[PDB]
């Protein structure tokens, strides 16, 4: 190609110093002061920047390139996870939309806004499967299902990169965290991951492959061990699998200080040996620790690495810059030199309509006793709890360049909706935690949690006076965003105790109690499901969160969100997930005995299963019908069902298709998602839903990692959640 | 060999019906009524019996063999886990002795008593590694450490089997549960086990190999999947590994209904296919479901199995009976035909001296503020709690033929110890649980828990009056044995709530509070460690438990037990174990960062670490000294330390040696136990302790299961627990 000629001609000009400079990815910080970094760019010693995110600041770096010998342009990256300046819901909330077009819209707008500020790359999407609700990074993924997360992984990559990676409104996707990062033992961040190869191939690796097959330009390597070998030093993972088996042609990027962390993992006794392990494993670009620039020349001179190791790494960096259009115009995302200056954070540069529409789709109605919701815009509404007026929490963790002061709180959304037609009464009620050690943690590094200095009792008495003066209570409760972030693993999945004390006292007033939950992970909600009159899961809903939440609470939008991760009854049940194996002694409704796979001291199964979520209307499914009883190899089967809105309000629901392979050479899950359809219906409307199934839906990795579909029975389940289904069978020939 | 000749000549005479009959293992019960079973034994349709446990009942079954054509004798098995009639501590408490001779004595007496009743075989030892405290079967193992569990696995097998399996006081060991059963996901019994091969080989499989290499005659196959394949159908596990790699020449026995359970696992669609999978995998003997007798003839005639499958399985049964001496004399464990009858449960047939001496060694002193223990035999002692007068709970789960009415309760042990020197005041204080659903579960089959009909409040007021009338309170609290048994997985590791309400009320009296804990698993003891004045862990200490516990509490025995399983701070930390990996971002207890592998909402690390346990005396260790800084291949290294009793009472402690391999081609544990010495010292005595290390101590399984020692640094740690050590390094050349 012209591309491989261009790259080979450029690399034939480069010294090893220049090639190694391309591998260096750095941020402005205590480790890399701005002026020292600018001098290094002028010297050709920097390949890319992260965490510089405004047009003037990015232009100033790109300007320094003109002073180097070869003038190779930088690329600029950032953590655009669920929004750049207009923040969408957290990924776990986006997944609850069950709508690839909603997810695509969030990614497209994110890319538009990030590229509008001069960024070329996001460290996104995060596509790690999560089965352990304790892990603080569950908020960054799409939940527990391999099918859904694989589909959304490909959608996010395509939406970011567009039809052309050189387009000024495109960014390159660096899919993360390769691999298995969300299986951390104990749900402790960065911890050991240990799993069988069949589980790895069938359940955990497919989302990364979906990103590679969608054309992701980059892969960000994870921080964890995989079966004893840190990903950063894992040649099987980064070379044999990612390059040789999957055919990935793009850029591998280390995580932050990950090469140096090989010493703490016990793979290397010094930085020189760590550098050798990372580059030979297949890590191209070294984030922040500068080990590559410090040690690659010495390693090469000693014969401890090959010239081909440097050349591979450099070619991948240059090829990413080529695809981004940066050799054609290094300023293609930076406008013209005499464009007038502007306010990066101007209102007119936000996308509030997209954020509000997307955030409505993710909200999950978990409980609604006797039609309490939707509320009428009238009377006296008490708005109570530490998350009601929180701008910092509504934008979530990994909020990129989001500005808390631009965010709509739940309180403000309700004020906007009711204008002068209803009276809102506010009381904080409790601090986010009553445990001072937890507040100390959450205010470590940055003051992110406002602490009311009053006693817990004084806050409670104020909230009880407010509730007593109202017709009903909207309690806005749950986690602060720093409880569901990197390194914030939890041993308790309940609402914090200070807030549960508040909820118990509010319940005792007899006022109708509506819970508006914010949180970044599944929560244990047994008391709430028994006592609250209605419960709306809002995740962290973003810059327009409070307006989208008010839209649902007042019935402008009929809640349509459904869970993509199972909600355990308690932390002592972890893990719970819907695509588990039967065991020899299943406990389910049809197997209720003592000598089954169960706990004895708590009810069994999730409180809310995968695919659960209610509506202000009711839906009906006709009987499931398959197009035949037998499926030949090479053929497709259809599964048909009619969905009807049998209630009085328009709304959407999600029709889910699951497969079981009840007899196989491995024990296969009791159900596995293999299709879904989100459908919006007016009252009395029907839609015929046709699912297609072929052999590709039926295959699995056996003990020898053969990817096989075995002849025999398959069971096809359809329903509006993973627990409320019916089945029909066919036979594969 | 005489055995091979004898078996070949017998099998050459046998029909396939006779060979298949040898594979059938059954119990008298609903499924096999006694008289029908006796007719089947006469017809040569039965190979062995389990759960028939008295000499007259066993002799009656062996008498039926005379009616079969070849008169092949039965063998008789039972679950003699930690005692037959004289019950020793549960295994987790036996392990806490750190004394292979104490563990061997428990096994030898168990074998003496079981063989005295006519039994030939125990389904024991249980050698599954346990890192998940929720699992109800942790009580049956030896804790979390591979070295210690492997050592005790071999000790148990040799103690059962003696110098000759034909000796009338020997029984055959059927080591269980092969394999990985204790790694059940979620700690739910029977659940999925999924792990890497390096973890399997390094940490989980060595105890089963130790039993094989100690000459175990039988292996009981587990109920769980291993990486998707049920053990019962796992040809890799039962044939490639157990026979071809490890050289096992004995008998494999299915678990209870395990062949039929291949249908529920989704490996088979019918009983015929389940039978085929089990026999071809390598399961010789079919427990209770009778699938082998029903289907093997049809499978053979269809060519779906080979004659060699039946012949392998039959040869292994005959070989077990040969080694048990049953072809030389089928009545060798059943006395003479005219022996007088006797009372099986006579006091004169118990071994109370041995039970008391053994039970003393496993008790673990967890806390002792200001030398409250040992108690003087004087004053007024309140004995309070639901476990104080419990005979059924002190003998534990898997109590075999133990008779609760023969057991010494904690109350009775204290009464025996003090005679008239002190006054005991009793109050039950609380029921074992306040939750009627849990009490109904525990009493669902048999009355196992006495439910005091009084209200919780009346029991508490009685206990508070009792405490006020006393000088100090001994609170006997924890789990009932049915909480730590097969299928009894727990979501909460605390003392039950009814009992914690009692403890808090007792604390508020200001009386000194001694907790005597009974339990079959690690418990979460944060409140207790803060508030109790002293804490003694007694596990379930067996038929003489109450006397052994009083021995420690009054200082006749200086506590010397040490934990063999880490005690988590809460269930939300599971798993916690001492031989974990460092990660790239380890948390430092002395300078603890946010961006480390940790929880934010609880203190980190176990409450009590592996190897922890206090004494009534003080011990000192001199500096660790290694015999050299460099170790040549094939040479031995010595690690020396002097232990001194620097206190005022005689006592024992356990000096533990740990190794770390800080740079390796896999991430290795922060430490691994590689030796120990239990040492009893009078005051002022000193012992030079010499550990020997060579290459075998330094090897590990790499990613490709190469089992070698890599040259480089090793760190040697010695101390009296896993957390408080001193360290020196050497280099392997
Ligand atoms: O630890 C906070 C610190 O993390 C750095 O590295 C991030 C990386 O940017 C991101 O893509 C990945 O998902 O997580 C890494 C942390 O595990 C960030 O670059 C830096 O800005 C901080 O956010
Ligand atoms: O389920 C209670 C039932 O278990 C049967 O099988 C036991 C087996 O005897 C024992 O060795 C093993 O460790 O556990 C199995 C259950 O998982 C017993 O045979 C029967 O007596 C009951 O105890
Ligand atoms: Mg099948
Ligand atoms: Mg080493």
């Amino acid at each position: 190609t012209d591309k491989e000629r261009f790259i080979a001609s450029l690399m034939a000009r480069m010294s090893n110093a220049e090639k190694i400079g391309q591998l260096r990815l750095v941020s402005v910080g205590a480790d890399h002061p701005k002026e020292a970094l600018m001098a290094d760019i002028r010297a050709g010693k920097v390949g890319a920047i992260f965490n510089t995110v405004t047009r003037p600041d990015i232009r100033a770096m790109q300007d320094q390139v003109r002073h180097s010998r070869l003038k190779i342009p930088l690329f600029h990256a950032y953590d655009v996870a669920h929004g750049h300046r207009t923040i969408f819901p957290i990924s776990l909330g986006l997944a609850a939309s069950w709508d690839p077009e909603v997810v695509a819209r969030s990614a497209r707008i994110s890319a538009l806004e990030a590229s509008a500020d001069g960024l070329d790359m996001s460290f996104s999407p995060m596509v790690d499967i999560t089965r352990d609700a304790r892990w603080g990074r569950v908020s960054e993924g799409f939940g527990e299902d391999t099918y859904l997360t694989s589909l959304l992984s490909g959608v996010m990559v395509r939406a970011y990169q567009g039809s052309n990676l050189a387009a000024p409104d495109s960014i390159m996707a660096a899919v993360k965290h390769f691999a298995l990062y969300g299986a951390a033992e104990g749900g402790r961040d960065y911890n050991t991951v240990d799993m069988s190869l069949p589980r790895m191939f069938q359940d955990y690796l497919p989302p990364y492959k979906a990103a590679v097959d969608a054309g992701a330009g980059a892969v960000m390597v994870s921080l964890n061990t995989i079966n004893g070998v840190p990903a950063t030093a894992n040649r099987w993972l980064l070379t044999d699998l990612l390059r040789q088996q999957w055919g990935f042609k793009g850029l591998t990027i280390s995580n932050h200080g990950a090469v140096k962390e090989l010493i703490k993992h016990g793979l290397a006794g010094n930085e020189r040996d760590a550098t050798r392990l990372a580059i030979q494993a297949g890590v191209d670009m070294n984030m922040n620790d500068d080990l590559y620039s410090t040690w690659l020349p010495k390693l090469l001179a000693a014969g401890e690495i090959d010239q081909a190791d440097i050349d591979r790494a450099c070619r991948d960096v240059l090829a990413a810059k080529y695809d981004l259009g940066l050799f054609a115009d290094p300023y293609r995302r930076l406008g013209k030199p005499d464009d007038p200056p502007f306010d990066t954070n101007a209102e007119s540069r936000l996308h509030r309509q997209a954020a509000r529409e997307v955030a409505r789709e993710g909200l999950v109605l978990l409980k609604n006793r006797d039609g309490l919701l939707p509320l009428k815009k009238q009377g006296r509404i008490a708005v109570i709890g530490p998350l009601a007026k929180s701008q910092r929490d509504v934008i979530g963790s990994w909020s990129a360049a989001g500005v808390p002061r631009q965010a709509v709180t739940v309180y403000q959304g309700l004020a906007n909706a009711v204008g002068e037609r209803a009276t809102l009464l506010y009381a904080k009620g409790a601090n986010v935690s009553g445990d001072q050690a937890i507040l100390d943690y959450l205010n470590s590094y940055n003051p992110e949690v406002e602490v009311d200095p009053r006693s817990a009792e004084a806050m409670l008495e104020e909230a009880l006076r407010t509730a007593r003066d109202a017709d009903l209570v909207v309690a806005v409760v749950g986690e602060s965003q720093g409880m569901a972030h990197e390194a914030s693993s939890r041993t308790d999945l309940r609402i914090p105790a200070s807030q549960r004390r508040l909820l118990k006292a509010l319940k005792a007033t007899g006022k109708p109690l509506v819970l508006v939950l914010m949180n970044g992970r599944p929560l244990s909600l047994g008391w709430e499901q028994e006592n609250a009159d209605a419960i709306l899961e809002t995740w962290f809903s973003g810059t327009e969160g409070g307006n989208a939440i008010a839209d649902v609470l007042f019935g402008e939008h009929n809640p349509s969100g459904k869970l993509t991760m199972s909600f355990p009854r308690s932390v002592g049940q972890v893990p719970v997930y819907y695509n588990h194996l039967n065991t020899g002694r299943p406990m389910d409704h049809d197997n209720p005995g003592k000598y089954t796979s169960r706990y004895f001291d708590e009810a069994n199964g999730p409180l809310y299963p995968f695919g659960y979520g209610l509506s202000y209307t009711e839906f009906s499914l006709s009987p499931l019908r398959l197009s035949s009883e037998r499926l030949a190899r090479g053929a497709t089967l259809e599964a048909r069902v009619t969905l009807s809105n049998s209630g009085k309000r328009a709304g959407a629901t999600v029709v889910q298709l699951y497969l079981q392979d009840p007899v196989a050479s491995l024990s296969r899950p009791v159900k596995e998602l293999r299709g879904f359809r989100k459908v919006m219906l007016e009252p009395g409307e029907s839609r015929e839903i046709v699912f297609r199934l072929g052999e590709a839906d039926l295959k699995f990795y056996d003990s020898q990692l053969r990817h096989t579909a075995e002849p025999g029975e398959f069971k096809v389940f359809v329903g509006l959640d993973s627990a409320q289904t019916e089945s029909r069978s066919f036979t594969l020939l």
